[PDB]
Parts: C-alpha cells; structure tokens; sequence
C-alpha cells in the first residue's frame, strides 16, 4: 500500500461529518483524471513555419526532434 | 615555356603550305572564345524538388551540400 491518502491531521468528525466531507471533496475532484483522448496532429506546427538556414544545426535540434519525438 | 605545342610530325611544308594549314586550323578552332563564367541560379534546382524524411542524411549530403557548393 503506497497510495497518498487523504489525512485527517487536526480534528475528529463523527461519521455523518466524514460523510458530508468527502461527499463534497469528491464532487470537488477535478472531474476525469486526465485528457487521454488527446491525439498527435502535427498540421501547421509552428516549428515548420520557421525559416532555416540551410546549414542550420536547428533542423536537427529543433524540427528533426520536434516531428520525430513521441 | 610549358605550352602543349602543335607538332608536325612528318612532312616538311614549304611556308606557304605552313600558312594555309594554320589559318584553316585557326578558323576551325572555335566555340569557347574567351573564358565566360556562367552566372549561379539555383530557382528551381532539382535537388529541391525531391521528398526527404525528415531524419534523411541526404539532407546534409545531397540537399545542403548541393546549396554551399560553391
């Protein structure tokens, strides 16, 4: 067990505090965890709208890795 | 003097035979006159035209090189 969990540090609520208390923490969670439906579409990525010198070490540091990282 | 010379190898031509022989020759030497240079114009140079992966060493072989050559 090596969750971090909610502390009560200070007080003792009866079980009907416990109750309203995490009711409302819990409606208070920040709704779906995270946008895992979010999805790669490089399109019109400002890193392709830059001019490069043609001898530019930037096309390996930054385009190059910009479209190949994943 | 290190000039490739014209040589008559055989045969002695009279002076008059010598003259009709080096003005014809003269009059077929022809086409690159003088030592024009060809200006640079690289609009539209093949090596532009061609698809490259991003990560493709021709980029830096073919493209880039092609571009600073000079």
């Amino acid at each position: 067990d090596h969750e971090a969990h909610i502390k009560v540090l200070r007080g003792e609520p009866t079980p009907e505090e416990m109750a309203a208390l995490m009711a409302v923490l819990a409606s208070a969670g920040g709704g779906p965890a995270e946008p895992v439906k979010k999805e790669r579409n490089m399109w019109g990525h400002p890193v392709d709208k830059l001019r490069y010198s043609v001898f530019s070490w930037q096309r390996v540091t930054l385009l190059e890795r910009t479209h190949m990282r994943r």
